């Protein structure tokens, strides 16, 4: 899988696992500082902390139509948002909580 | 530091963290599979793949001008994208690149 010239996108692919190695080993080295900041975005760092809470609600029990009513109407977007339930494993997200929740405490 | 209550966000950017040291923590266990699919978004592996291309080009000799005017005009938004030069040290990020790209090829 060598057609001489590599510096291009034999399927573009690869350019997503070379930004997941890169941020991830930006995550990992800590060296990410400036790309923190490149990537340090207002929108961003709100659904980053709105997921955090919307999950966290979800079991709480205000999965959205407590305070999410005017950015749609009550969860008519964002509850239904073009996702991938069984097609991704939900009880794995699940999962994943249920080893922090359940860790040791 | 403990209001007796700690379940909420004394100054909530320590809900921050947690999404970055879980995302962190998901991106060096593997096991974000599930987080992948509700983060895999179009927009996002467009935006991201696009910063890799944007930043390679940009050492290429093509910052926006090349293929980046019938987004805007000519990179009127995104060559001045409000970010932080100095501010966020940009020799900072070229020198993470200067690592990869003189590792040793």
């Amino acid at each position: 899988q060598s057609p001489y010239s590599a510096a291009m996108a034999e399927q573009r692919h690869q350019e997503w696992l070379r930004f997941v190695d890169l941020l991830k080993n930006a995550y990992q080295n800590d060296l990410h500082l400036p790309l923190l900041n490149l990537m340090l975005t207002p929108d961003e760092r709100e659904a980053l902390g709105t997921r955090v809470r919307i999950v966290e609600e979800l079991l709480r029990g205000e999965m959205s139509q407590r305070e999410l009513k005017n950015e749609f109407g009550a969860g008519i977007a964002t509850i239904t948002r073009g996702s991938n339930s069984l097609k991704a494993a939900p009880v794995e997200l699940r999962q994943w909580l249920e080893e922090v929740l359940l860790k040791s405490d």
